[PDB]
């Protein structure tokens, strides 16, 4: 019986989700007892780049249908807006534009709102510097004014420029900016925080205790963990991890900002749910000495067993004799399938256990390929027995990557595979070649040729040029490599 | 004089939609091409489950597509692939093949193809008791269907050995291809992808040789600009590799493009330029077609597709200036295509962009420590080149920024993954050059945020890629240790 915003924020750069997805997202948030959606796609011209522009007629059609579906499924809908690059804070025509706009969205029927000054510039126009002491004074000034103008609504969020640890000048505890915000932002307005980093691997309890104290209020975490709009493109099907259930009593909310690809955000949200549900009634426990619950590996196993249900089933008749060619058949996705997929495409900072192992083993076999190579007669009869045994469980395990792909690709409704096809087709491709290499390594004693695959050696082109460049950036070590014979 | 030029939709992966298939027809006609071949590998009723009749919702849509093709003056060819689980000897099986082609013939299809590509040579026992060979079976049934349909104008056969590499023991004396030649009814045309799957170039004798054993001229299935096989590259380069010479040695050309629908602009436009270049010729490096030229005519036309760049308040002269989106330009599209050129060679711009970066890297030594024998031709060579480089790393970021501030983002979003990764590494590369060039203002490690994200080799598949065998050259570069230790003990 305490208010807590927990859900999803669509806040990434890239081609935004469309309606029948958002409509699904709401079904899902509801089913798993979460309660909030933040609308803040970086690619909606009208949300940020071109904020002054009022929504179109066709646009108002779409926007209102959303807000109803949201209200239908018991999900608090928040409209967000980012004037920053463009805006001139002091000139009051500017402020009027902003109020008009949010009144249009108010009209479409949204009740809760949000301003963000995220990823903008530190510097004001001279015009504004003549009115305002600080950059922060500026933001707070008009944030407050809008807050009141819309009649001090229950839910209202402000995302500061300094939105995580590594972004406060000079440090969290004495940032003149975060002070001003803390002091002068109105008390009903909540603050968004992405943790100690932008994409924060862990969110220490003492982190939150610090930033809480300077902004005079327990923040709402915008959590960029499973987000994938930053570097090279990767996919994160791993669980919610790195935040203690202890955080929950010290927070007004957690809103996960995940993978651009929509269908990849099942586990990302499902586990966030389990995490919240686990300790939503806990009391502040004094864990930083200053005055059975939740397992990522379990929450994952639940989510994947449940995910299975959305992959759905795979695809007089003809019946071939016992010497006729046997009918193509489609098998279902297994659980073990998803469990491998999640481990291959896990979290930004580590792989999952099934994936970690395939590497360790490949890496062993590579570093021991010499033990079978004519060489010192036998040198050892049981060092060999091991490498051969150990090679053939690796051959077999590659096997299950190839199967994982086929069962996903035959399962009759391909909307989930298709939404992440590139990602899955890359790993399965490369494993095909890695299996073929380990085989070649078993046979290189009575040949001295080179490892080739239909004469092409194609793993060299992966990424094309994008990749050629990245492969020149600095590496620690060249103990590995395995050069090739001419 | 009747010659099949156009597009085959023949790729592994998610098929093109009705709405895109109509626009392909508009563009084919605009550019005066004539043919379309329906062979999407993912349509369950095309290959895997070929013996299921189309439902009414599906029948409805394929009638509409066929009508479309009629409206835009395009030959529509319905292919079918029964090679995975067919039992050749059994007649219920040939019945079914017939009934399925009859279903499609009533949707108003005039022309047809049978495909036996990307399968193994291994027949079942019942069949080995009846046909002399895999060819013999493939041929018996194809002839029988072709006839059953009243020997249509246009009927295609894709062989299992559909290129040089795939032949055994080799093109000239394959027993598979010998039999196709001898026994495949003369009326039927045969597909062929060149000497490889993705043929870098298609020499004229290569065609003379295959032409001889199949005893006809082939229609080329061209995988040059396809990415079905490797979904980490995109191919915005020009048709090239194939002499205008072989236009009279062929019966047609059907390109198999990128899976992404909107990357196939240059790839078709330049193909059409090439066909026109010599529609009417006789028998007996390439004087009528220049890729460099045909590429530029294509980029110039593609640009009007990208549309216009989005956009009563005025800022004071001391107030905060307005946002301003900028137009995409032609040096933008020229750089894009040059970064995403062809399967076997980069664009000259991209190719330079790299050569420069690898030089700067190799002569880092000179700017690492102090100054000694560091001339014009030592240091202030580097300093110069390094800033000429830095500026063009800049230009990449431009073309992304401007592509993503179009009013109509369709063309971008269809290639987002590819164009994003290129700009994100260029960014990451520029910062390296900077650090190289002032390793004496301190002596850090090279870092971003405060770790190194390029090291995640874009995924787990990435960390496996690096452990496969390596050139032995394009020499490495190493990150120095943290320098700052934490123990008394050595």
């Amino acid at each position: 019986a305490r208010r807590f915003l927990c859900g999803v924020v669509e806040g990434f750069y890239g081609r935004p989700w469309v309606m029948e997805q958002r409509k699904e997202l709401f079904r899902r948030l509801q089913k798993w007892e979460l309660n909030t959606y933040l609308y803040a796609p970086k690619d909606d011209y009208k949300h940020r780049m071109f904020w002054r522009e009022m929504y179109s007629v066709e646009e108002a059609e779409q926007l209102m249908t959303l807000i109803s579906a949201a209200r239908e499924y018991e999900i608090e809908f928040i409209y967000a807006i980012s004037p920053g690059l463009d805006i001139t804070f002091s000139n009051p025509k500017e402020v009027s534009t902003l109020k008009r706009k949010l009144d249009q969205v108010s009209q479409f029927g949204c009740r809760s709102f949000a301003l963000l000054f995220d990823d903008i510039d530190h510097n004001m126009c001279a015009a504004d510097k003549e009115v305002f002491s600080s950059f922060a004074h500026a933001q707070v000034s008009i944030t407050n004014e809008i807050y009141q103008y819309l009649g001090e609504p229950e839910t209202f969020l402000f995302c500061p420029t300094e939105y995580c640890g590594t972004f406060c000048y000079p440090n969290v505890s004495q940032s003149p900016y975060l002070r001003t915000v803390g002091e002068k932002l109105l008390p009903g307005i909540e603050v968004l925080w992405t943790g100690p980093k932008v994409v924060s691997k862990e969110i220490p309890v003492e982190s939150i205790e610090e930033v809480s104290k300077i902004i005079k209020r327990a923040p709402v975490i915008w959590d960029n963990i499973h987000a994938n709009d930053y570097d090279q493109k990767r996919l994160f099907l791993g669980p919610y991890k790195g935040r203690s259930t202890e955080l929950i009593p010290r927070l007004k909310g957690v809103l996960t900002n995940p993978n651009c690809e929509f269908e990849a955000n099942y586990v990302a949200i499902h586990t966030l749910a389990t995490w919240y549900k686990s300790n939503m009634n806990g009391v502040r426990k004094d864990v930083v000495m200053t005055d059975v619950l939740y397992s990522p590996q379990m929450a994952l196993k639940l989510a994947l067993t449940e995910w299975l249900q959305e992959f759905g089933v795979p695809h007089e008749q003809f019946v071939p004799g016992p010497n006729e060619k046997p009918l193509y058949t489609a098998e279902p996705v297994t659980l073990e399938d998803l469990q491998l997929l999640a481990d291959l495409f896990y979290l930004p900072y580590e792989h999952g256990p099934k994936g970690a192992q395939m590497l360790r083993e490949f890496q062993w076999l590579r570093a021991n390929s010499s033990v079978v190579s004519v060489n010192c007669k036998g040198k050892d009869s049981a060092k060999i027995a091991e490498w051969r045994s150990r090679a053939a469980k690796f051959e077999e395990m590659c096997g299950l990557v190839m199967g994982m792909f086929t069962r996903l690709s035959n399962c009759a409704n391909r909307t989930i595979l298709y939404d992440m096809y590139s990602y899955v087709w890359d790993i399965k491709s490369i494993m095909s070649m890695v299996k073929s290499f380990v085989q070649w390594l078993g046979c290189r004693s009575h040949s001295s040729a080179q490892f080739l695959i239909g004469d092409q050696e194609p793993w060299a082109f992966r990424g094309g040029l994008a990749g050629e460049f990245q492969r020149l950036l600095p590496i620690d070590g060249a103990n590995d490599l395995f050069f090739q014979p001419p």
